[PDB]
């Protein structure tokens, strides 16, 4: 009747033909956070190939758990807009301010996502990014991944190369992806000082009107997104209102994609 | 610009709001795997009051990696239509096996049974059950939940207790709320053995057919779907194919909305 | 200042000497300073008894300190209201039967005056056996086997010191740890089933009932008492933790007035 | 008769209005050890409004434990007077030296601190500080607080964010506080450079004396006592004597309720 | 030059091939000691389609060390004839004892084995054993696999499944798949009792004579070898003397050969 | 019919033997990865006394594994002669790459380099260098060996001591030998800043080209080889791609070998 290996076959075939598909894309998201995911989504609306590389089995970084495990996400008037092409319900608590659940926005936002295209490899660390020489300089033009299962158990496993035309570090507090590039390649950013400044502490309004201006590119081919902004930028962080990183997400998906002509 | 006091105020008071709504629920189920997520659907669907309550943060359970981190999942025919209501595009391998991404399907399961209802709090595990005698018959009335990493951390921290009219352990190959409830209570499970059989190794086409067979009512207010009904009944398990798994949770729903219509 | 560092030390060493020398005898040696741990110490000292609490914890409060899930409240009912009124615990009735306390105040009030009432507290250890002794014709608990918590954790070689007693009192909470030693390592037997399942009026009812002399020499309170006779838990509901405290507490002053 | 889900929602509630009417405050403490619970004393008797973040289960800090598991703590003459004021018996071992049972003097602080209004937080950890640009000066105006636990497992968990007219940094040894505040902001601190120059070795006499001296307004909006105080500033441990962390407390006390008349 | 992408893809494509075309084997060896290791080598010898699942990222199991980190492996007379063609080199120490640097033979062993046609899929846990009803009773007819990592992190990761006609647990000390097997199906095994009686204190001289016995089919589908033989059967332990741990393997593969026909 | 005793009296035996022949060596190679074996290989194939110290009980490196977990690995035509000194069977995949299954590969190396007299030490880490005055000059002279059991779990335990004329550290990107000798000594590496610099992102054709360059002596008396020559130099990773791994060691122990004939 069902054949155990017609399954094993079927799952081996598909996973591995995606991933040869992906071995070149346009852009290359490392997280899966909601920056990474709403970037991924307006790409993949525009036509262009886009991965998304997401250390955790799961999607959705930290905004599953709302703050404090209250799961209930908050986004200012920016965002609450891109609250509604993802479909997200939300009530309004107060003038300006709306509430969402926050297992809500995170599954619809990552299912109308991957329903755009955008291919997610789970499991999956960028560890470090191919710079090569392009016509001049030094040029980020792709991704070194391992499974994240191999990096904390610090298993002597070699990675897999993904090329890309961009890379967007949608990491979160930690940059690392840009980090990493800042550290091994000796570089600088275009953060004024050109290190990862890291991140200041809290201030609502000033953090996320910055993280909407921090989503640049850094580094030629390398754009930071979301939380890893503040982080690169010397900004502050802005507590449980994700209205900026959804914000974050879309306007370094538009301007990738201006770029991409 | 923004008040970080509002915004604070507005997270804790909308959960707060939750958690008080659902501490009376027609239906709490345990875990956010695939049959978990459909049973909470088709039971939010039916117009039912339901809670999920779920140890980690992120739903979705065994069904995020596919198998061995290769980012696909099978389902047969009988999962195939389950697939459909939910908007879950696929193509099929060889004549009756069906391919979805895994993160989409995950997803778009958990979108729309949050959406019609199912109102979902991650974090929390289920420890106990509340077992209380009713009519002349000691029946399961409820959950005792606290936070996963008071579990994982054994900080002497009390739970509190959800009242349902069902309580569905949907918690994978643990078993774990039926595991909890016969050992320390000592009752008596509807299996062959009266306690959790455990699963037998693999055989796909009985350990599908066996999944909804086994969802059922194994002691008075408990179902069990999923792997755990395989795992509380001893059947076989089957690899990575979600038919059964998602067929398992619109069985129990089914039933659990008829007895709730007695 | 002029401060001695010598004199410092000095003192807090000739201090702690002689009040744990003083206890290696006392009438009454109570394990877990959880909240009938101490309210069982509070009354049993202030009738006058010599009473020594061991918790293994360096603060005591057991699980009082966290509420349910964090949320620092204590929701009593009728018997342990009038217990917060014996110890000072300031409240406020939500609904006729139902009383809400801080659970920091509370927890931090109760240990105040039971070590006020002469209650010595030794935190920091582990009681981690019992001593049997044959008694009139039959065994009997006579007091305790105690180790740095920190030995235990780290599993070091280093042996115990022992403390007599009259009277044990297990109030470990769930664990029920030192009448499950002393069932686990004698082949004994007592009237350890472990709790069921949550049923919280069985359950605060069952903890009063159950705070009994369950072997020669050894109460337990609380938690460890449903655990012991396998009873129902209760959840966040603390007036039956209280009570058996109590409880206990004037059952073993009645025996030792004999 | 016991409704375990009246217990439930009681909680619920309480703790849920208790944290949200401390979303404003007039003065955080970050730290329940004995420096932190008497400054919370006493600016909850001169009536201002007082939340407590403790990072433990139980308050305490490490006083507890005397010196060494030996459950004494001495104090002196300035630590004496507070003593009394506190209720906490004493015994005089040779003159201008009074030793006071550690277990006792901990929970009868804390006791009448919290009675007084000082509202405490238990497994909750402040992990960073609300700066805000008020009137062209960054200014600590709140803190940033998570579960203990989420920062301990490493979860990707938000935090809530609370708001406060003067925070009190007393969290012991490492001075937490201010040396998130320093090393995130690149700011200086009221000492020789910035951040916190930490503790030198250990001479009581000292030691005492510059825990009073340097419990002070580090950086506008947020003081040190006890032992932060110590730490940040450079100076002398002393050793287990607890005078200087209860007058400590008491200093900041008073100097914080002088700039909330202002 | 040298494209990244062309490495990745050829990586790729082959090993998934590679994993297709395992999905069948006649034999599925699990563990790559020496006894799992000299079991695929003749096994592919004789032609039939072999795959080992090593736990472990190298194969060699407990011969590498030798005996408490002396990387000298014994071997008596018996042993000593299969240090032959794998061509172990040994010196003679007294009358039927043969020293081998312990590094020598299991490197060598492991190259002749793969070189024979054995397949080694390392990193890859054998979690638990598919048995079906096939004419009649329950038989052994694969075995369901996942990454060592996964198991050990506890991630909630899903197999893949190998069916193959026999199945050898060359697990070791452990005897983990045929435990796994008497624990889940309740079956009982061919050792009276019929249970894993576990390994008995050690004796060389009956344990090594043992080992070469115990080497059997304790169920349909399913053959013990190595030292999962003497904990299956309860025969005692032998030491560090590997001479019936190479024998078992090629008993349980020439029994092996002469059912598959 | 056997004796336990004679089997442990020849293992202590044979061992020891081992051990002390090779106190003395001509070359000490730390790290038995690919590019380390291929150089013990070629040493020993030119009939110099060679020691090869193995912080794992298992050789091989990071070569078992090809890419993640993909048991393949790709060379191009530099180290496809390697490939056949060898025997090790391969295909091509387009012109000019090259597939060996990883597990044949690491074995097939690995056997051929000790059966040509490469005497391998696994289990046992190499924890700092010997530096000593050669006429005027300080100079590696051999290598501080423990067991790697005794590193792992901080046993205080004294490590013993080889001489060799020549130290390899192939010890892949950690570069663990030179490291250790930079800041245990202070002295400077023939590198730009004289320091390990580290490697840089990845770039398959410069890192494979600057592999071979980079593997040279880098202080008197040690070379670098394998990604612990990129990773000393500041070069480029190059991914999974083992002819640079393997020509480097080709060209070190050519290199050692001509200095070894003065
Ligand atoms: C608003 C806010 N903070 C404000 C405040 O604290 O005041 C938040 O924390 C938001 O969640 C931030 O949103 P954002 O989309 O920027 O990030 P995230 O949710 O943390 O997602 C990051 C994702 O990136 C993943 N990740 C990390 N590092 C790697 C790596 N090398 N390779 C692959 N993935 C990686 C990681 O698993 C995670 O899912
Ligand atoms: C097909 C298959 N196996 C076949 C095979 O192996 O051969 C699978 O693994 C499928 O994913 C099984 O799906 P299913 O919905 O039955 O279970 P799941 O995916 O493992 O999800 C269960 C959920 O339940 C959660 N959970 C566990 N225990 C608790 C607890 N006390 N309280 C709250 N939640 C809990 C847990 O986090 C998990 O998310
Ligand atoms: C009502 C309720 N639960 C209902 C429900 O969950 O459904 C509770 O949990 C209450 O907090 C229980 O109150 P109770 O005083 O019975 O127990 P507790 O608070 O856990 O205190 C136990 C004390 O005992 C300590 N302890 C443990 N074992 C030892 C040992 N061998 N030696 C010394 N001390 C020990 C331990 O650290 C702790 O302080
Ligand atoms: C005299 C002496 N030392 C002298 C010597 O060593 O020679 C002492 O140890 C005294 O106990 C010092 O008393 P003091 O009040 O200054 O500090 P403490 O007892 O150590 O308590 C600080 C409290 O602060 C808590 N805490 C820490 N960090 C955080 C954080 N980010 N957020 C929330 N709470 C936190 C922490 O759990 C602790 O309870
Ligand atoms: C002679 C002796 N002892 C005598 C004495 O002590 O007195 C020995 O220890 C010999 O090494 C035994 O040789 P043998 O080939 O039988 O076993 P081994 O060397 O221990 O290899 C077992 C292999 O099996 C692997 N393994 C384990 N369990 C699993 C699993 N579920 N799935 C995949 N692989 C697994 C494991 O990694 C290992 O490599
Ligand atoms: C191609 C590639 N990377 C390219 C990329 O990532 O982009 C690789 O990973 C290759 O495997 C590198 O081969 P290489 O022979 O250079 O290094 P390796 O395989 O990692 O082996 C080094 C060996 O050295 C061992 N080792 C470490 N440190 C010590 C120590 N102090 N003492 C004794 N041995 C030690 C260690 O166990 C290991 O086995
Ligand atoms: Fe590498
Ligand atoms: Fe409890
Ligand atoms: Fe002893
Ligand atoms: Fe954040
Ligand atoms: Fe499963
Ligand atoms: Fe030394």
């Amino acid at each position: 009747n069902l054949s155990e290996v017609v399954i094993s076959e079927a799952i081996i075939t598909a996973f591995m033909e995606k991933l040869k598909s992906h071995l070149e894309t346009d852009v290359a998201i490392v997280g899966g956070g909601p920056s990474g995911l709403v970037a991924g989504y307006y790409l993949a609306k525009k036509g262009y190939r886009v991965a998304i590389f997401e250390r955790r089995l799961s999607i959705g970084g930290g905004m599953w758990a709302g703050a404090m495990f209250f799961n209930e996400i908050v986004v200012q008037e920016m965002g609450r807009e891109i609250l509604d092409e993802f479909g997200v319900n939300y009530r309004e608590f107060k003038p300006g301010y709306y509430l969402a659940d926050a297992v809500e926005a995170t599954t619809t936002i990552a299912s109308k996502a991957v329903k755009a295209g955008a291919t997610v490899f789970n499991g999956v660390t960028a560890e470090d990014v191919v710079l090569k020489q392009v016509n001049g300089q030094y040029r980020v033009c792709g991704l070194v991944i391992n499974w994240t299962t191999v990096e904390l158990n610090h298993l002597m496993v070699d990675p897999l190369v993904i090329t890309a035309k961009y890379v967007v570090d949608a990491t979160g507090h930690d940059a690392s992806v840009v980090s990493t590039l800042q550290r091994k390649a000796g570089i600088k950013l275009n953060t004024e000082t050109g290190c990862v400044v890291g991140e200041k502490p809290l201030w609502a309004s000033v953090g996320e009107e910055d993280t909407v201006k921090n989503s640049k590119e850094v580094f030629p081919g390398i754009y930071v997104s979301g939380m890893a902004a503040n982080a690169t930028c010397g900004s502050h962080r802005m507590g449980p209102v994700f209205g900026g990183m959804l914000m974050s997400g879309k306007k370094v998906a538009e301007e990738i994609a201006a770029k991409l002509n």
